[PDB]
């Protein structure tokens, strides 16, 4: 993707980072502004490779010094952008599921924003590291149409962005989400899951539009009068990442931000997670519709290294 905010670094050479890194983490006090400027300045790619260098070195796990070395929020940045997307996704997974005290904010904003391919390995990783397939743990933990929907996205196996676009397909798939919800009394869920979890997202795109044409209401407006809860909080996210992803995690990081302290894990995780997918994109969508950057919000919301941290995966101001 020529999207994100983090790119490889021109000049790399992997093992000058290993050692750099270390020299940083052992002096006294350790020194975090070289740790943050190395890790927030280089792939995630070329940080597997500053990983398997310096492990092949200390005789130590990079993740392992690194935990042990920082703390607080830096730490949770740090560690975070540490991992392959596949297992940075995985184990936020599997800390939403933690407890009984289930985290619905997080499941939803990850297994209604990721695609196909990223839901692959997504599985594929889950498996190996908690020894559960993924869709094991969201059925333990969530329950009704809620657990309905989570499970089927999670299967990431949406039709892909054909050729020839199906505008009878994208006008019935309007008029039966329109005849499965506002128009008829309650709602027929399995019928908005269908249509919404199995179609593309171009064609999904065009079928809330064509929506429009039958419906009083907009699908997100919808969508808040025909449902309620966790079912409702699902549907609304994946109809915005559907409609605009970018706009979809602005709004998210704007949400963290926007009132007394910060939600942390949700900046920290977005910030994290999309640096190399769409951060130019959210970076772009938060300032036209804000009107001031995001790279001012974290400014004002977050402190010290950790501040840092994010306003590099963040890129530029603007
Ligand atoms: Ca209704
Ligand atoms: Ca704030």
């Amino acid at each position: 993707s020529a999207y994100g905010s983090v790119k490889a670094y021109t000049n790399f050479d992997a093992e000058r980072d290993a050692l750099n890194i270390e020299t940083a983490i052992k002096t006294k006090g350790v020194d975090e502004v070289t740790i943050v400027n190395i890790l927030t300045n280089r792939s995630n790619a070329q940080r597997q490779d500053i990983a398997f260098a310096y492990q092949r070195r200390t005789k130590k796990e990079l993740a392992s010094a690194l935990k042990s070395a920082l703390s607080g929020h830096l730490e949770t940045v740090i560690l975070g952008l540490l991992k392959t997307p596949a297992q940075y996704d995985a184990s936020e997974l599997k800390a939403s599921m933690k407890g009984l005290g289930t985290d619905e904010d997080s499941l939803i904003e990850i297994i209604c924003s990721r695609t196909n391919q990223e839901l692959q390995e997504i599985n594929r990783v889950y498996k190996e590291m908690y020894k559960t397939d993924l869709e094991k743990d969201i059925i333990s933990d969530t329950s009704g149409d809620f657990r309905k929907l989570m499970v089927a996205l999670a299967k990431g196996r949406r039709a892909e962005d054909g050729s020839v676009i199906d505008y009878e397909l994208i006008d019935q798939d309007a008029r039966d989400l329109y005849d499965a919800g506002v128009k008829r009394k309650g709602t027929d869920v399995p019928k908005w899951i269908s249509i919404m979890t199995e179609r593309s997202v171009p064609h999904l795109q065009k079928v809330f539009d064509r929506y429009k044409s039958y419906s009083p209401y907009d699908m997100l407006e919808s969508i808040r009068k025909e449902v309620k809860g966790d079912l409702e909080n699902a549907f609304l996210n994946l109809v915005q990442c559907i409609q605009n992803k970018p706009l979809y995690f602005a709004d998210r990081l704007y949400d963290s931000m926007k009132g007394k302290g910060t939600r942390d894990k949700v900046l920290i995780r977005i910030m994290v997670s999309r640096s190399e997918v769409d951060m130019l994109k959210i970076r772009s969508e938060f300032k036209r519709k804000y009107g001031k950057s995001l790279y001012y919000y974290i400014q004002q919301d977050t402190k010290g290294d950790y501040q840092k941290a994010l306003l590099y995966l963040c890129g530029g101001d603007d």
